[PDB]
């Protein structure tokens, strides 16, 4: 349904994020190093 569902849609979106944000911090590590 559309309601109950906006813990897990959020779960989803900071689950994405916590990797996004410590790949963008190694990639220009290296980029950086390089």
């Amino acid at each position: 349904k559309k309601k109950g569902i906006c813990f897990f849609c959020s779960y989803i979106i900071i689950s994405f994020l916590i990797v996004v944000n410590m790949y963008i911090a190694i990639i220009l590590e290296n980029f950086k190093k390089k």
